[PDB]
């Protein structure tokens, strides 16, 4: 055959049926599967479902861990209902607060799991993927390591019994790309990387119930709006910090306040940090926890420039703070230059959105080249608290990239807070879906 990068590629434009089996029972988070919905599926456009299982609640807690076999079941059928409409399915293991929590305890009951799944469905053709673990966090964020011995583990149980299926794997962080350095796969040839994609957070999780507290609503995504570049993540504290036009706006609203930024990825290769405010600030700049901070006041309009070495002289730069040099808070100012320094090429660390998501592609796409692996997006999508048109906007922003870059990639979700199907109205979303499949 064409091997695993053709799987890859005949995953194509695919579609996660969420808030269904990967909740602790069917419909117990909004979505009860129904046979109609892979038809409608098929019929617009799409190549692929990706079926979110939570196998946890529907096991043994003894050995031998026995699934549930009407649980089983309907797996059986999501699959059959995939198949005879000619879709794709990628069958994991998704939500198990467990073994994120504890996976060396959980690690027998996991693996039972998985050589259940990958015994009962070894005969099934090319089409059903497996994927081993969604969004590994909790202790494998802590040891990243962890992740990587475990997965090993899990591949060799089902190449026990499937020895060329593809098998499709993330890194820690909750499938972040940003983590993909700290991924560590075996020479298995019949594997597909993958992340999920939600940045900026702010806007795509806005108003998330799930989260306390939760977060404002009335964010606004738009290709030329500023932005940080991509993988520096908001971090400050005391503080507020935003974009408005094109300024970034930073006011220190307590003693020691900080404008912080942090990079899961980090970067090297500089030797200089150059930035310029409106007015003339007082500061400590930082660019490594736990080093000594520079202290530094500037002029209005004028740049400045620090050596890293002189504020904590790290070799890998993930960690990057210009904070309020003062027991007092002070006015706003605007932050109009912010860039890193080097023998080569500088850093911008301000943006704007859209740079932001091909920087983000290409950034995994280096990574997916060097180390000679397919790619799969499983996750992306935008909560239905920001407007549709921002919406729209971002989904597709990021389908583009993703297939410029020749992506395979599944949105999340069909139906529910993210979906793109209306099953109150049984219509499609429409300009969402627009967004997806043009």
């Amino acid at each position: 055959t064409g091997g695993i990068v053709e799987l890859n590629r005949q995953l194509g434009r695919g579609v996660n049926l969420g808030n269904a089996l990967e909740a602790p029972w069917e419909g117990a988070w909004g979505v009860r599967l129904e046979e109609g919905f892979f038809e409608l599926i098929r019929e617009a456009g799409f190549k692929t479902i990706r079926l979110p299982v939570s196998w946890t609640h529907h096991a043994g807690r003894a050995a031998p861990y026995t699934i549930d076999p009407a649980f089983f079941s309907r797996v059986d059928w999501a699959v059959t209902q995939a198949t005879r409409r000619g879709l794709n399915i990628v069958v994991n293991v998704h939500h198990y607060d467990e073994l994120n929590a504890n996976p060396q305890a959980e690690e027998a009951r996991y693996l039972s799991i998985w050589r259940q799944i990958a015994e009962r469905y070894r005969n099934q053709p090319g089409s059903v993927y497996f994927e081993l673990l969604n969004e590994p966090h909790g202790r494998f964020n802590d040891n990243p390591q962890l992740w990587n011995d475990l997965l090993a583990k899990a591949l060799r149980v089902v190449r026990e019994s499937n020895p060329s299926r593809a098998v499709i794997v993330g890194p820690v962080g909750w499938n972040s790309l940003w983590r993909l350095s700290e991924l560590r796969l075996p020479d298995d040839p019949n594997l597909i990387v993958t992340f999920h994609y939600y940045d900026p957070l702010e806007f795509t999780h806005q108003g998330a119930e799930w989260l306390n507290p939760v977060p404002p609503t009335g964010v606004v995504w738009r290709e030329n709006q500023g932005a940080f570049a991509a993988g520096w993540q908001n971090w400050s504290w005391g503080s507020r910090v935003g974009f408005v036009g094109e300024a970034l706006e930073i006011t220190y609203q307590e003693g020691w306040a900080g404008f912080y930024l942090h990079s899961d990825a980090g970067v090297e290769g500089y030797d200089r940090l150059a930035f310029r405010t409106s007015a003339p600030v007082s500061l400590q700049v930082s660019c490594r926890r736990d080093a000594p901070a520079k202290a530094v006041t500037t002029s209005g309009g004028v740049e400045t420039v620090v050596n890293l070495s002189e504020c904590g002289n790290p070799s890998r730069l993930t960690d990057l703070i210009l904070q309020n040099n003062s027991p007092n808070a002070r006015a706003a100012f605007r932050l109009e230059r912010l860039e890193l320094r080097g023998p080569g090429s500088p850093l911008a660390l301000l943006t704007h959105q859209q740079n932001a998501i091909a920087q983000a592609m290409e950034f995994a796409q280096r990574w997916a080249e060097q180390n000679r692996r397919p790619i799969f997006v499983g996750q992306f999508g935008a909560y239905e608290k920001g407007d549709l048109d921002s919406r729209v906007r971002w989904t597709g922003a990021v389908r583009s990239e993703l297939e410029k870059r020749n992506f395979s990639w599944a949105y999340w979700e069909f139906a529910a807070g993210f979906g793109i199907y209306d099953r109150t109205t049984r219509q499609w979303r429409t300009p969402l879906l627009k967004a997806l499949v043009p």
